[PDB]
């Protein structure tokens, strides 16, 4: 699966991005997956081709979720958060202090932040304004595969 990560922290701009990608890649026509870290076992309501599905266990693993999506045929899996994974991933940074924090993080491919940043920087850093270029520059990154 083509899965790529959004991490940052409270109104870093995650949702901007989150909400802009995921309209560019349905306007193309792909299929596309979101997943965001917030008795009866499992419960699901089913309607219209909609299925809505509350599962209870100990512990999600964002794999336990990708295993799900699996069999739907995605062409691109947008994850928001799970920092940890290994998954390519879109830093977004309020500052340079969120930057100096997050700068360590696995398959950074690139940084959307509030303000410029300090120091070297081996990825390239957009405006969160500036969408007009970093979403076809996303799009082409998920294309060139």
């Amino acid at each position: 699966m083509n899965v790529w990560q959004v991490v940052g922290y409270k109104h870093s701009g995650k949702t901007t991005l989150m909400e802009k990608w995921v309209a560019a890649a349905v306007r193309e026509g792909w299929r596309v997956g979101t997943v965001k870290h917030h008795g009866a076992v499992a419960t699901a309501v089913e309607g219209d081709g909609l299925l809505q599905l509350h599962l209870r266990r100990p512990l999600w693993r964002l794999d336990d979720v990708l295993a799900l999506y699996a069999p739907l045929r995605l062409d691109l899996v947008l994850v928001e958060g799970y920092k940890q994974e290994r998954h390519p991933k879109v830093v977004l940074v309020r500052s340079e202090e969120d930057w100096a924090s997050l700068q360590h993080l696995a398959n950074i491919r690139a940084v959307i932040a509030w303000e410029p940043l300090e120091g070297p920087l081996a990825h390239p850093v957009f405006s969160l304004a500036d969408d007009d270029e970093y979403i076809p520059w996303l799009m082409n990154e998920v294309r060139t595969r």
